[PDB]
């Protein structure tokens, strides 16, 4: 049985699926190459990824393949009412309604690894988060002997199977594509720098030329941050705490300055440089740390500033200082003005306040609708290759001598990362260039790949 | 006691290098931190890398924290005579020749061990070709044995360590440093992205807005070459084989395309996509490989052209083609006019005729100055700082029983690369924040650093 | 009083737009508070066409704060704001303009700007974009034109029929040309579309734009701000041109140049449409002004699944009568739509053959996004209020028959009022202007505090 | 005839005449495409502009087009004899070099109106600045009733020109090149952004990304400065006193600051900002004007900052008073270094020191070779043209009245000015579209041209 909202939905949700698919060239390319071969059949799959429509080209593209699915939500506000109906007319069980009570959905967290009211033989798991990784080991440990492995997208899930494996509970082995190149160039740096100016933009509706914007943090989402506001015509300046990274800042044209005096913080007034934080019109936050934009920096800023959130959540800015002393008035469904002058009895026609997006949290995927199609396809194209490679092992079927050899927590090989992005290239209608037998010889290279060491930095 | 060439030019050298010393914050800023600890003391030091007035600065800064040192040549042909002399005039002896000539490095190399006919007291070693390695193993094996590490540049050279360590014909630890960040990123990208245009614009005097490019190779150094030409306005393709890069190259609005129908090398004439190549007219030349520019792009690249390499060798563009069929003519000190009609009939309004900046050879060592000394200073620091890592150790004073343990070929530990970052960062202007204890813990790194770990892409 | 706009209950959201606004134009609240006791507007009457955002509030609050008197209307079929316009119409002033309107809507809103319980008021002053108000004025109803002082026009579509008039002989009263004012054309042609195009591109289709193709018609003082627009993205532009002067131009910001028509001739048969090229662009706009630059043997070589937008003022830049009586249509979500090639009445649900259309080839950046943003918006306002005041002092129709024939022209306002306006704009983002000490202004040539350049400079 | 120098000249840059008059499309390509016939049979002129390998393509173009201009060296340099005996080689006489009597070259002048004692006849006149025009007035007014008309190119001549037609000594009507829009665009900007930063790295070898700069002035020379420095990764500041190139200055991406508190100057030591002026690592000066650079702000700047100069008047750096109470050294012969020590007296040690780059001049004459073809090229074509326009009019064979009508001072035709637009695109490989009738009908403009009105702003 089936567990959505609305069933009826499915007609305008079909519709909406066949254009976005023609977006995708590494999903319809590994359904065209891989006809007739077929390595997928005999597989039975469990799956808890994000239902948004985006997965089900990957869902319809897997099945082509031939492999049975059975499938599910990870988290209780990622879900499309309209695809869920999509799938269910497809036949595929679904339980991705939106109860957004979180009481609805621990009843049901087993009702999907379940066949009827007891466990059953499934194959290859693909989780997100690690949720069910924790649930086969602890709530059913007996069908673990049959898993020939799992395939999970998360790097605070990964550190639960690395400090798993050290205690010797990881029953079934892993595998992991996070720290892979693709994955880790298109989802932190790209889409950022294609969103986060589409979000100040359609919230704000201001002007950003001519203005003066402070960028806490340079990794590779602080990347992406300072050329999508450079390109736009800001002038921008970046505080870090790595000397490594603070390097590069500099060598692309920024300057480095610090808000405390010589680069120290007392926790007091007069440790802050005050005539820098009363001349900037933008923050944007791109750590995943805790408080880089304390109660004294703010009491500094200049009227009518911006404040803005791209890092992990709701710590890096001091939003509880918020609550306590000053007010906050609606504009918009995601922007808000907080006032300086009191906690109540506020002025429409006031001149100190301040401009707040997205209440603190993620914004691009707050006052936006996030990372478009062409991103966020060689991130899925990995993962369904993942399975190909792991189901071949059979890690089952291998007999105990040798079966404990082969439980490892290893990398996504560089093979297969190649493979992903030469349709990328096609999709573009790029063409890549091939090694002439004597050529490829001089680099000490095999003409189909891998052509990099392990240690290259891309 | 001297074979410089003129011992009097050393007042014009040390002119030089007083206003080069300007322009190097993080050789000065060791001067200043590591006054009263004297840490060099005692240290006796060889060395063999190529001389200029910033080598000078090195040195200076060497024995200014208590070192005693002798000095000589890795390259044959480069030679800086004034700040040679500007050294030699300065009480510590030096070594280097001209005349280019290879037979007197049979002496050149025995004059820097023997002090008076005899070997000399040593403890550390500054190799930079890897000959002195050689030597070392295969000449004076009596004196090797108190050798405390060595520190060397270059890959191409540290394979020659690597390879004879499973051997064990490798008696002292070395280090490798041309994998740590700053010198990675400081030589292959920046410094090429500065000095390109800047070769061409003096070599052509061209201009360089609204033309057609052409970049094969999608590597650092041509990561580097692209961002350099993009901005004076020159419409750029990119070619590639390893298809990450070309998918880099796509998304930072380059178009990829290849010289050969559907990227298949056959070898004939019938393959070469004549539509491409007949509007293009300026090369760069990326790849470290062989004839990734072979005889038919350039019996049909458009009627004027000007070809640029910037690899390793003569082994990137066909020039031994030339040689016997198309004739040669200089215009300019390094400019050549190549003329496809043959060897004979020479005509001075010909239209079909090709330009080659350094006859092949890497053109920005040949056509212009090099790195600037702000990015050769860097490179310089991490040297200063494995010596004393090294140092340290007293790696010939332990006892045979732990010596065994030791021979080894670590990488540069990455405190002390953060630390030369910051030495730069001060240069700038730039201020680095401090981590308070309480957001220390949070990451799980120390207040002192290093902030990243080993598998970090930056 | 009375209004007809989509909803009244956006009263109070278009309020805390505006709030915010006003404190983002520096300039024109300047005049505001200069002339405040001072009232120069007192007893003018206006009606004007515009289009209805968020900043056309604050030009219709200064002119009622300085003693107007308004009826205005929208100028496009999907270019009012319907938050901004409810603000408007809450205050009192009547106001007739939303969303998804049609011809005969679009000629019946402007019918009642002019007429009032059926009758024509009497109306000293015009504020007109895209000569349709100035038509109907002449064409219909001639008792108007005898008493109007003058009549104020600010895009460059409608400056070529007001000057079209002027030779004729049928225009009845002076313009002023607002549209030739620095502040004006380098402020605002330039860079308000370098601000809203790719704005307008990514909300509607929501596509990623690095390292795509595109292709751009005219390389005027639109063309500059859509080509970087563009370029800053990621694409790769072309341009394309009739004028030497512009194509030199474009040359030289490192694009590339081409044509639609092989050797630029354009015979009228499909042998001469190039399809080398034509097969591999993502993108087409067109920013021409003109007539017939996209026609029909255009679409039919164009790649699969191409996106086409307009930013001129009309829709006679791409042929699309051929599209609407050869080829099925079928909508995804407003102005977005698509067209299924080779279907003359249907279209399967995995067809493969088709094109995508924004918002029906009217302006995109207009109705499929919210426009320039308020801050450039500042000078052009700012011009349009003092153009306003000049015209009003001269009483046209009060001058006799031998001074009548005098004033009988068309013109641009004085070097000065610009400058002074562009002070103000600057003082804005944080500059310091540095005064000329007395022996520089007499070195240079110039006042101290008079005009620096002469009326020849382009800048 | 020779009579610069002695002939001296068979391949010292004869060659690379070739290679210069390829680069230009425009000057050769009218020279084919209104061949066959030839209007210029019988102008003879006289006078100079300059004398390059750049300029000697000019009389060849008129030559081919049947003109037998007769040519002379003036302006400031007069030593570029690789091309000046290769046009006494051609068959027309021509004066470079002369007795050090650079206070008075007229001797020259008396040697070029003059053909055998007896003036040489002519009917049109081709001068730079006006120092041969006057010549035709106030020496020798005889010859004058056979001219046609003059044309000049300089800013300051044209003045004195309408002066002189205020006044009534004029007695020929001339033409204005300076207004061409092809040659404002091309000289004026597009030859500052290929030539400022070239030129800085070329006399400096200095590393710019990360430092910042001041440019005062935001004229079209400012406009092209500004993103010759942002390119390179400098952080640019600007200072003006229109407030409508302030205006422009805002929304490229700059920053607008004023060396004097609040603006006002008034030779005060306490109205000066020198904090500001203690950061900034170099100032550039682009305007015309008097004293851009006060003593004070030489007295405030940070030390070790580089100063440079751009414009055409000499008092836009106060050089009399560093020439005076400073001390001067030559570090190589274009680049120099001033002490601030005070008076006389000084050890090579210190740290306040400044640098002048070509000591107070125009830094792209003498630290690089100047406008590279492309651009200058779009300003001769302005000249043959304005030739051919003037010659079809015969204005000395009207009558009385037609005679007095015609003496007008006015700028080349819009007509004219396209059809120079269109040989300069078609250069780099470009296709210009061509009107239907009924699209000419429904614009205004004949398919011929011209397409713009006379007020438009390009
Ligand atoms: N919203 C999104 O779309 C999105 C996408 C990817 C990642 N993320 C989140 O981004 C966060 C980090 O980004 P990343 O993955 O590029 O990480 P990263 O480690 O590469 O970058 C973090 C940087 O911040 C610096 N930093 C740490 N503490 C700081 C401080 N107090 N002041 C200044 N700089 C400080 C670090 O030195 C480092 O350079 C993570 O929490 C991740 O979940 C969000
Ligand atoms: N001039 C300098 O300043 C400087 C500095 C550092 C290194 N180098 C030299 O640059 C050379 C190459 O640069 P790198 O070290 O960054 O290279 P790299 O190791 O980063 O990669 C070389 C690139 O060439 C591509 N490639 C290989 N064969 C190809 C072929 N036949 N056709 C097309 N692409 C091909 C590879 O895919 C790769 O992207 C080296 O040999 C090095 O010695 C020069
Ligand atoms: N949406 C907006 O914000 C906005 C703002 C101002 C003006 N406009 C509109 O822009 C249009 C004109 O733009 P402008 O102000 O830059 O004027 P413009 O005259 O400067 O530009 C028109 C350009 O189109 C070129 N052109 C004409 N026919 C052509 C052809 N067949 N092929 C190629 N190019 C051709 C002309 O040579 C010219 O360069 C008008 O329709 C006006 O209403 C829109
Ligand atoms: N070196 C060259 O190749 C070259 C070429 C052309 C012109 N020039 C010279 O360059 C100079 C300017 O060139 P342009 O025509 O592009 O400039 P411009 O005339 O267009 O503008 C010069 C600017 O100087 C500004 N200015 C004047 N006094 C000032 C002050 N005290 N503070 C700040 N700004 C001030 C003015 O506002 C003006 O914007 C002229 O002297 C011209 O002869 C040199
Ligand atoms: N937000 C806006 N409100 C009103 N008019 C605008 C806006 N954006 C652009 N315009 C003007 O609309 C006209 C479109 O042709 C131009 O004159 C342009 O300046
Ligand atoms: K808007």
């Amino acid at each position: 049985d089936y567990k959505v909202a609305d069933i009826t939905l499915a007609a305008w949700g079909r519709r909406e699926l066949i254009i976005a698919e023609s977006e995708m060239p590494a999903l319809m390319g590994l359904r065209r190459k891989y006809a007739g071969q077929q390595p997928l059949k005999g597989a039975k799959i469990l799956g808890c990824i994000h239902m948004t429509i985006q997965t089900g080209v990957l869902i319809e593209t897997l099945v082509a393949l031939g492999a049975e699915v059975r499938w599910s939500s990870c988290n209780i506000f990622s879900t499309q009412d309209q695809a869920a109906a999509a799938i269910a007319a497809a036949g595929i069980p679904v339980f991705a309604w939106k109860g957004e009570t979180e009481e609805e959905y621990e009843w049901c967290i087993e009702q999907t690894i379940l066949k009827d009211g007891q466990p059953w033989d499934a194959n290859m798991v693909l989780d997100d988060g690690g949720d069910l990784t924790e649930i086969l080991h602890k709530k059913y440990p007996q069908m673990l002997e049959r898993i020939h492995g799992i395939t999970e997208e998360t790097t605070t899930g990964v550190h639960r199977l690395l400090d798993m494996l050290k205690n010797g509970t990881l029953k079934v082995p892993a595998i992991n594509v996070n720290d892979s190149v693709t994955k880790s160039k298109n989802d932190n740096k790209y889409g950022c720098r294609h969103s986060l100016n589409d979000a100040i933009k359609r919230g704000t509706d201001h002007l950003l030329s001519g203005k003066q914007a402070l960028v806490i943090g340079y990794g590779d989402v602080g990347k992406g941050s300072s050329q999508s506001l450079r390109q736009e015509g800001m002038i921008v300046k970046v505080a870090e705490v790595d000397p490594i990274c603070a390097m590069q800042a500099c060598m692309d044209g920024f300057e480095v300055v610090s808000p405390y005096k010589n680069g120290i913080n007392d926790g007091t007034e007069a440790s802050i440089d005050a005539a820098l934080l009363g001349k900037i019109d933008l923050i944007v936050t791109t750590t995943g740390n805790v408080n880089v934009c304390d109660a004294n920096m703010l009491k500094a800023l200049k009227k009518r500033a911006v404040v803005c959130n791209i890092g992990h959540f709701d710590n890096e800015i001091d939003t509880a200082f918020m609550r306590k002393n000053w007010a906050w008035e609606e504009v918009k469904p995601q922007v808000h003005k907080i006032h300086r002058t009191g906690k109540d009895g506020f002025d429409a026609h006031n001149d100190d306040y301040l401009i707040l997006l997205a209440e603190g949290r993620l914004v691009n995927l707050g006052n936006a609708t996030g990372h478009p199609s062409r991103i966020m396809d060689g991130s899925f194209a990995n993962q369904v290759l993942a399975q190909i490679h792991l189901f071949e092992q059979k890690y089952a079927d291998l007999p105990a001598a040798e079966k404990a050899k082969r439980l490892s927590v290893e990398v996504l090989p560089k093979k297969l990362d190649e493979e992903v992005a030469l349709e990328m290239v096609k999709g573009f209608g790029g063409v890549v260039t091939q090694l002439t037998p004597k050529q490829a010889e001089y680099i000490g290279v095999s003409v189909e790949g891998p052509f990099k060491p392990d240690t290259y930095r891309y």
